[PDB]
């Protein structure tokens, strides 16, 4: 676990209501990694502004770029030692599973030297769809890790569990 | 057939010249269902304004949301008892077949509890492409229904045929 | 080779730094074909303006349309005798391989009567990703041609090689 | 406590990083009150969009109005049985303590028939300023309730404590 | 009363539904003063356009300035012999009572050589709030005049009463 | 005096014609402090652009933020060792005296660990108003310093006097 | 010197940091001339707003016109008895010296009946450039006056010196 | 004269009140040349819209380009057999005389294979300025023709005279 | 040649089709200098975006400034040890030759301590114009270097030749 203290973590945020709570993960991970940055999708930004998310991490890469210049997928892909997408949408799973990259989050997956760990989150109806399962499987077959969501009173596993999943994957 | 009189129908409209005539289907289906709403893709709206389509149905969900707020896929997906996409583009077929959802129409497919019935419509050159056929097949294997288009002096089957196809699928 | 002098060539440009140099190919191909036009993706235009690219070819079809009217994929797809996408992104490969068409470049592939020849270009990390290779293969299995990039002091083969690849494919 | 199940609760959100987590309070209070609505200040909206906050309550009144029409302070002030401002800024405390109302949140305080319960939240440096304390006192002397923040590893008391404070004040 | 025929009157209009009827006062005062001008707050303008109010007086100073240049508080403050704010909001009372000036109306109070006469108007709930009364008192202690509103089938006293109140104050 | 050479100075500029000459103070103070930054109010910026003021200091914090993100009051408040507002408006005096903070300048006063030194500047009519004097007094009672303006052929004391006043206050 | 008390003075302001202090000259000249107006270049306005400069003179002619109508060079050129450009940029010197007039300031020089007096101000590197000297000379040969800048702890001569230079030139 | 019936004429219009009457020349020249097009400067367009001028000639090239693409100076310069600038401003004379080209009109002069004939028009004060005369001379020395303006109850010579001047120059 | 490895190079890009290929020079010069930055004219940016050019150098100064603030000519002029304009337009030659500076590129020439080396590029018709030659000569007489263009199957000399020309001039 102490091995991460000197690693660069990139968190890709996708469109989900649970993204609004991303600070819980972000603040918890702050003490375990060397540096943490974020890359968001358009839907994620509409839910929670990139400027808001910047109060909980070192830098936020927006799909809209900075001053009209699109951020570099190869630069952020190489910059990061670990790329974790949380939360991941059915869409992002479908795009990455099939080599499609219509936004920076999906593009970065292809440009990151290592495999990507996904933390899916979606409506139960969506979660039980054949394609999603097929997509998840395909990603695994391809080498990516897919932390399953947990049922609750479905959702993401608490920051601590998530941290452990990140550490385990980094092998 | 009289079983539908008490069902909620959601029609997803995609980018096609034939969308301009969607009122023919919409007005014909009005007497057979409890309520009919529409969800459109951006290209469909550029061809025929959502406000225009609203004169032929109960409500139109736009990709652009309402007052800047994106409409809910889980809400419209659950709201509807039957989700029928007419006309369906090669694009929508390719997205749904592979679990990709870059617009509300494709997302709703994943968020609807039941399977979706598709009414493809495209250029003959496009229709004969290997991928399209593979995509259509994959959708069927996945459980979705795909009403084939008919050749004419290719296109969609008249409102009456279409209605029958909807009724048959609802089993 | 002299057979091309009377053929219409459509070049689809995708998002890559190498697109900035597209005039080298465009000007070189000018003497071998009857007429050459271009169709670009949004990212390609942000890198090199459609108006700039218009100084090196007969016409440039933008994703943004002309006067707010989207250009026709069936019209440009049929207009062209040969459709060559250079440079091709992982994204375009992933979209075309799976029958997804979210931009004019990918849509045109489905609307062109013949198969399309692709000239991929991307970061080496991206090039070695499993999905890309799978996508490339799938395109070949589907009938499309995929000119591989070459390593250099990876990139596109010079205009002359490329021309030859176009001629060979036209059979 | 069961007396609240039939009361209308209005929550005024002000500019604070802690506003991003307002769903925790909002969702927790949902089962104890008849209906819950929100009224926000401009700074609060820049941090967390009104549309986001609308996924956790019945309605959100923005400073920007609805379709260009400013929402009514007398209407929302009278509509609500209980008006609770959480989180409250030094600014809102200073405005309300002195009868100044430059935004809907502060105006509503004057237009609500009953007294308002405040849940201050600010930087410790700000919290120890003479004026703030004087303002807090003045509000109390005026009849308003001011739930003090708690020190932690200062902040707002958990949703449950807060609920209790609301119930106690409603007397 | 005939002493006013040669005095310059400045009327500050604040945000209130009763501002819509300001012409009644404005037209009635036209024959008793040398010249009458108006200065409005943003809320007042949203209710009744400055251009509308200009049909009932000699000039209207807007918070938005003229051609992007903010109007001068010292110039309008000195220009006027009598400065009367009707209708006055709880907000304006709170700002002036405490030396705060966030808009031209409140700023002018500080820049006018003489004391200002206020004609408050607000919701009864607001009128009975402790702070308002304290603010009104403070203004009086400071030297300003505050014409109380009258109950009706609360509101402003008719133009004629108001005129008398202006004359009495001018001593 | 040489004690300041290693202190961080923050200058808050408010809306006054005298702000146009702020470079005289800014350039004079440059050799006595470790670093000097500025924070402006909206009115100050309309008079003299933040970009202009940036040619005479190390950084200028605008009310409008940077790239749409509001600057941090706690960050700039803590960053600075000494916070001096010159020129200070009646408005800023009224806001700070009463714990109201509707702009960054006033907010920073509450977020700065130490007391703030004010250099008021306004029209003589405004200066002789009861509220202003009461506000000035209240600020002093609260611990803030208020350098009075001087009459001239009223205004701010020359840069040199001002520097001395800063040094004296820093005790 | 008393001869000027009845003359119209037009001051053209160009792009220079020293323009920010133009009020020193403007206010000093106010008592010696019948009336003083200003005409600015775009760069000068970006440094110090035309509305700001209007507080120190009778009228400011902007390059942007008034309500979209370009101000008249012949009207302002004829209106003025004396046209003095302070500060003058290398650019304005180069334009006027060569009969080029791309902005109102340079155009007015050609439209003014009399010769123009220039008060150059620029970086020392720029001042020592061959072209500038040649341009200055050419202007003199043409009849215009060019008050040289003075070295200091280069810059413009104080308002008083400048006034004298204006008086001397008016012969 | 009949030699022109088969020549392409390009008329460059500059900023002058007399440009408003350009149709008189344009319509008169229509029967003597093969084709007539126009190229305008920004000031000319503000006086008389390019669309207006298009009712009196075959095509109008605007400084603003067409659909955001700047028109080609080499294309229009080569297209035309004769390039005549009427009316010509002091500015255009100064730019062309010195090899400066900040707008399409001046640039075209350099890109036209042949010499350009100018029809100056300006205020008499401007016309008597040394630089203008020097500029006119320089243009002649360079090979360009400069039809002098005539005094009237100064202005341009009637369309007929102008036509003759064009014919004479074409040798 | 190895003397340059520790020098700062500023490249000014002007409006020319050949600017699109500027990366060839930029990338080639990267290994010979300490650092390379670019300053562009408006026309150059319309042809090839500043963000594009930023992928081939350390920084790009735009005429439009950064965040609305114009970049400093004295700062970039002094920053650079060598200032080379490639490609140079007839316009830039005409402006610099005559001491006119209407854009940052031309202004920087005057603000750079040393002489500037120009690499002209234009249409042959333009190149043979008397004024251009006169302008080129004048620049030389003034001390600037002007690398002539070469005829080809006219244009700029390859990056390697250009590098040599830079080295030779640096003496
Ligand atoms: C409140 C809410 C909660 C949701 N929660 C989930 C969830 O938990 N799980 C799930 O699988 N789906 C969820 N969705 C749906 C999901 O957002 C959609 O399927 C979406 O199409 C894909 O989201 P994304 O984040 O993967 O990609 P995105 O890239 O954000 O794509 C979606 C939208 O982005 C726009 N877009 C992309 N790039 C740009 C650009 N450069 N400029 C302008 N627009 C651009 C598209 O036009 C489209 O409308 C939610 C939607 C909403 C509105
Ligand atoms: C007149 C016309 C008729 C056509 N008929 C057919 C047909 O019969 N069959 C067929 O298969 N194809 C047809 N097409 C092509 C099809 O529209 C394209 O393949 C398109 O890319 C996909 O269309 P869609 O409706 O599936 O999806 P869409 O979601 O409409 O995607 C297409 C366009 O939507 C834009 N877009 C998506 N979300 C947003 C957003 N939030 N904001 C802004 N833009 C957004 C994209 O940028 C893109 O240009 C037609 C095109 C035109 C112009
Ligand atoms: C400088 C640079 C160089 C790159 N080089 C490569 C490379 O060599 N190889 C590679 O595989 N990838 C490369 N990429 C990444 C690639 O651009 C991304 O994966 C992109 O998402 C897909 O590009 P595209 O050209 O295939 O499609 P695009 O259709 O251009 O999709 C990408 C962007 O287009 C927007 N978009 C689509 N339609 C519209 C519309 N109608 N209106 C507004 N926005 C629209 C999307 O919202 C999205 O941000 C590069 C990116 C940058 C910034
Ligand atoms: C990330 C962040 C966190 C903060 N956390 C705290 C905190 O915990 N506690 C605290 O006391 N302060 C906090 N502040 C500071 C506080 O936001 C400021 O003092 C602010 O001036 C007052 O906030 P408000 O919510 O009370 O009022 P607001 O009404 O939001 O006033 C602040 C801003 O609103 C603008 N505004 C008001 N009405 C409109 C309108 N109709 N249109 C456009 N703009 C309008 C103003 O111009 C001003 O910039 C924070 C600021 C930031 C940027
Ligand atoms: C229909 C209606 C009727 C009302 N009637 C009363 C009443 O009778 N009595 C009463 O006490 N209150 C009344 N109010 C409420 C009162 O308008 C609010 O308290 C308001 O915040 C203060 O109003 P004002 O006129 O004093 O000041 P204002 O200066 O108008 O302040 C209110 C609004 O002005 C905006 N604002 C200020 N300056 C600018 C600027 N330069 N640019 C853009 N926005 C600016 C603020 O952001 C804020 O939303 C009413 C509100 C409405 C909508
Ligand atoms: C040329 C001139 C000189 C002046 N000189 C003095 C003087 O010497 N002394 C004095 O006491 N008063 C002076 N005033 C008046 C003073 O500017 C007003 O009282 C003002 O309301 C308060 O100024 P401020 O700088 O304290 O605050 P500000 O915060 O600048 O408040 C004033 C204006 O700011 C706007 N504003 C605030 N935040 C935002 C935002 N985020 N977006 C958009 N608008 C916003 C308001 O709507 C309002 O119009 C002057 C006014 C002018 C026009
Ligand atoms: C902070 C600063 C200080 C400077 N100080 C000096 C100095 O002391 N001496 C000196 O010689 N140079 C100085 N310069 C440089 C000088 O501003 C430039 O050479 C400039 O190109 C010419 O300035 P001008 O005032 O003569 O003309 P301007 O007419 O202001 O020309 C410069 C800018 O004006 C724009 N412009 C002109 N008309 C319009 C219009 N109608 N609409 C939109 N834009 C228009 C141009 O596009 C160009 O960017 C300074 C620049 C800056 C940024
Ligand atoms: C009603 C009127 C009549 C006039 N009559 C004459 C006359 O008879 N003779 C004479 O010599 N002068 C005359 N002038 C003055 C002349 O217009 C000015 O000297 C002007 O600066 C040069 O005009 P132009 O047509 O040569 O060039 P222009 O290129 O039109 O230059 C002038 C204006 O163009 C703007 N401009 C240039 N390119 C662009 C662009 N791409 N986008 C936006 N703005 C741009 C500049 O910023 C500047 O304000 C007149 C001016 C007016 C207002
Ligand atoms: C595709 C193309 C290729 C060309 N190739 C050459 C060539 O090889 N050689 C040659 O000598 N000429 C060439 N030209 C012509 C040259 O661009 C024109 O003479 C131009 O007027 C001067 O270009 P510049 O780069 O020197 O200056 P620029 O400063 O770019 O001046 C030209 C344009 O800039 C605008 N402008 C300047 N500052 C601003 C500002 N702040 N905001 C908005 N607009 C501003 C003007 O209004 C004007 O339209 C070409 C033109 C085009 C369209």
């Amino acid at each position: 676990i102490s091995i991460l203290k000197d690693k660069k973590l990139l968190i890709g945020i996708c469109g989900s209501i649970s993204s609004v709570g991303i600070s819980s993960y972000l603040l918890y991970f702050k003490s375990f990694f060397k540096e943490i940055r974020v890359v968001m999708t358009k839907t994620a930004e509409d839910l929670i502004p990139a400027h808001t998310v910047s109060y909980f991490c070192d830098h936020v890469y927006s799909e809209h770029g900075e001053n009209g210049k699109r951020h570099s997928h190869v630069e952020i892909g190489r910059w990061a030692d670990i790329y974790c997408i949380i939360p991941a949408t059915a869409n992002i799973l479908g795009q990455t599973a099939n080599g499609v990259a219509m936004n920076l989050v999906a593009t970065t997956v292809l440009a990151h030297p290592h495999n990507t760990i996904f933390f899916p989150n979606m409506n139960d109806l969506m979660w039980n769809k054949t394609v999603v399962s097929r997509n998840i499987e395909q990603l695994r077959k391809d080498g990516h890790i897919v932390i399953e969501p947990v049922e609750i009173m479905r959702g993401l596993i608490t920051p601590d569990k998530a941290l452990l999943a990140i550490e385990k994957g980094f092998k």
